[PDB]
């Protein structure tokens, strides 16, 4: 392996275009982004076998400093016209491998720094504002691509994919875990009404990598509509393990988007211990935190 | 200095009573809360004469476990009939001293686990779910409670405090800091127009102690409705500092709440660095994350 | 309430004064620090009744920025001579005080940021080297100033303090909790041998605040010693309690060193649940980490 | 893909096995293990083609609950006897599969939780501790294995790696970085002398697995012996550039282990930014924290 990069680069711009134009879905209100504030978090990883002398003789005159990697992002996303993430990797790959000629590969990583909406009053009248968001750390969007220079010198994305991270999901009844099996390991006990608690990493690949740019924002699949369709299903459904759970939000995911071909999942499960289990008059219960250790699940779900 | 105590102590209850009838501000349409979920972060801690020995001689004939404590806290959540974590908080102080006559104090600090809604569809219509819930790691209330025993054995509330942590703000626009002391230990440029970022730890103290218990819901001041007043007021104001809008939202809290006596901020400035000051036939600017240290600033406005 | 500063000043400065001409104590085979590399995280607030307008009016006329305040404490970490970092605290503390006479108090603290020793093979042999250092993400010394100008123009500390964070000792076996209270809330067995973990934060203060500055070195109190002290007392004690075992730290420190006024601890319970109790043919048990919930004890022992 | 497993899974253990015979090296003191203590944090996935219908039925026949696999590790950790976290994985390995035969796949990641030596004065001196340790946040050792049950139910090693993990070094001169590509994107001024500052996780590969085990302790490759090859050459090397410096590593440690197939790093960049260049009368100068994007380097040697 032979490659170096630059880890965290933060950008921020105000006013990029809009995106526009978004299918809407029954699952979610999400019709475009007003994007008047726009933030990234951006990994970029390079090679290329000119590199080598950088690292067996101490050669740096065919090194870019990381350092420039990360003014080469923030000013491209200054120059970006585009409306998403993923487009914005694509021109920062395209742009970094047209300059530098010795690169054979970018790898990018894209993850949104994402801001909710907040309310002002004027004059009487509460509404959104224009001016003040509030800076999110919950779920948010992200965004791969790999891009390399063929030996006839084109350029080919090999890999792009499109995700969701950070999700975090309580639903507080209607989940079981049964059936499993019992032997000189288990100490479990088989639970029909928990309250299952899941943290949900969710990637998507379209069958056309172009889609996955926003030009034509009626193929575009938003993490905001995917979010929704992941707390629709899981209300939805009478739950037999987090497992199972994942197949359906995967299945459909690909029943409303048919221009994707994969859906992906890392799944974590956080469901706490429960302390009392009958309340007087009531049907609460007090549940606490459990233990360290958590379960996790990975699927992939194809069209 | 002589207490012990617990901390961490999680507790999640569901279907605790609701909270209903709060009387609503222009800034916030905040009118309760359904409690289907309610989950808290205890810390207890206590005092008294008696302890003495627990230290001095390692004899624990009056060492209350703090694991036991941890019990305490739990099956008080179970067993609680109110509607807020101040109410809460008064109802384990009271029930700990009545329990532990050796207890000569405690101190409570409770901090809210907060959980948003999330969207199902039934039947082609999407509304909230009451069901599946999504974990925030965002602002968050809090409430602190001390309670001393007294020499003629009555027990009295000695200070209460209620909050908001954890409102993270940015104003893309309409925001200054120019006029500032430039000596020989100046570099920071003055700036008409910044991007200003701001951390908020919000507190309040009540006139009446009683009014933050929420038993008549009138007089309850909601962390929800202090976190709608603060974006309003910064969007409101074209802002000089953070010293002078801090000043502004306290002002307007205590306009808005006569009944409480001050309101106590502890605000932190995170904007970030300007990368690209003017993009060709746009509006847009690019910023980046700013170096580690971070301004702060700390105020008290009193009715 | 009403002040403002700045925090996380990281300042790295090499080939600081060395300490040396340290009283050593039977603990601790601690003589000095070299200072070849000296890292400092510091904490600055300023306050006084001329600030008030900065707040109530926007007037930022005597606002020294925070940015400046950054600056200040970089240059004068640059321009010390001296060898301790309280005694920085007193330089940047009197420094300012001196420079902004509208300004009455101002409050500092300093961390340690802690390196360690490591070794190199050079010349024919395997020695510490003066080059490379790794960073410790464990135990670290703090520092405590604050300081007014009073009415007649002078200038007085009024709080000192010095401190040990971070520390995290388990003893493995020779500690017991036996004979707590037991009733209705008590669902912890006595246990007659526990390995027990606990944080400790350890904070001193002395008689007289110029021998904290270590001008006179031979009156300064080490953390490192400190540390030392601890880890022995913990060893030598067969432990009742945290409360017990911490007195007993306690003492010890004010025994090794008359010059101190009083210790303040803030320990922390993280002790391991037992997972196997007997292991065939050994000694051994296995252990795992617990829920969170942590109990705590704060304790001041005075000469 | 199609996994599930358990994270975060903290086992530890009192009197393991001692690893000793060990063979020497010129950089490294090390001469074993005492394994008084023994911690270790484990990841298990699992996977067959048999567990499909855990995910596209809910049907948990043939699913070994995560919790059953916590306490299949913790109680494994109890019988283990051997002196190595990649014999303590191998171990885990074989009996799972062993005791599941519809698994066809299990990986293993292990970490060590460091402890450190601290002193304890007794019967008249000064001397390490066999019984209070000090947890350590700093650098640990990890090790990686994957089985697989064949067609014919016998076992296989797939894959084997161990490593160093959380290095941090800095070293206060002798080191360049200068002669990269100064273009359009170039802000970074060469510098002829700089504190580098790195970041490093190191991962080796064994020609012959069963080196790793310690059964001939004489083969096995010890962390602490990397990281002392790691800090012995970068206090060597006038360095040229991270790449350069990661290089110089890896063929130190090939020449020094020739039972090494290979060694993998992942180096990161933290160094500091200058604030003071020149201080009166000192060869001192001062530094601070930079902003947060890091430089990162990924490079393979081999034999
Ligand atoms: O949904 C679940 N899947 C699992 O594999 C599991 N194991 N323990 N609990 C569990 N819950
Ligand atoms: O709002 C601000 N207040 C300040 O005190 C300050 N100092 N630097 N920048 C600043 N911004
Ligand atoms: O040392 C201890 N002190 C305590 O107060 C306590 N409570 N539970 N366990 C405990 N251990
Ligand atoms: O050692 C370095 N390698 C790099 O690639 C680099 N880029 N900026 N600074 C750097 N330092
Ligand atoms: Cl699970
Ligand atoms: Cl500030
Ligand atoms: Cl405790
Ligand atoms: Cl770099
Ligand atoms: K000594
Ligand atoms: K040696």
């Amino acid at each position: 392996v032979m490659y170096y990069g630059k880890g965290d680069v933060f950008a921020y711009r105000t006013y990029l275009k809009p995106l526009t134009g978004v299918r809407t879905i029954p699952e979610s209100p999400f019709s475009g982004r007003d994007h008047i504030l726009f933030g990234v978090n951006v990994k970029i990883s390079v090679g290329g076998t000119k590199l080598l002398t950088s690292f067996t003789k101490g050669d740096n005159s065919l090194v870019v400093a990381t350092d420039s990697m990360k003014n080469f992002i923030q000013k491209h996303l200054a120059s970006y016209t585009g409306t998403t993430i993923e487009g914005f990797l694509e021109y920062v790959a395209t742009s970094f491998l047209k300059k530098y000629s010795h690169i054979e590969k970018i790898s990018l990583i894209g993850e949104e720094i994402p801001f909710e909406t907040t309310f002002a009053v004027k004059n009487g009248n509460r509404a959104a504002s224009e001016l003040v968001f509030k800076k999110s750390r919950n779920e948010y969007a992200t965004a791969y691509l790999n891009m390399v220079r063929n030996e006839d010198n084109t350029l080919n994305i090999t890999e792009q994919q499109s995700g969701l991270a950070g999700l975090q999901l309580i639903k507080v009844s209607g989940n079981s875990f049964v059936g499993f099996i019992r032997d000189e390991y288990t100490t479990l006990p088989e639970d029909s009404n928990r309250p299952l608690f899941v943290y949900l990493n969710i990637k998507w690949k379209y069958k056309n990598t172009e889609d996955s740019f926003g030009t034509n924002p009626e193929n575009y699949v938003a993490a905001e509509q995917i979010r929704d369709i992941a707390t629709s299903v899981f209300h939805e459904t009478e739950t037999l393990s987090i497992q199972h759970l994942i197949y359906l939000i995967g299945r459909r995911i690909l029943e409303r988007f048919p221009q994707l071909q994969e859906v992906y999942f890392e799944s974590q499960n956080h469901t706490w211990d429960k302390i009392v289990e009958e309340i007087p008059e009531s049907e609460g219960k007090v549940y606490t935190e459990p233990r360290p250790p958590y379960g996790f699940q990975c699927f992939t779900v194809t069209q």
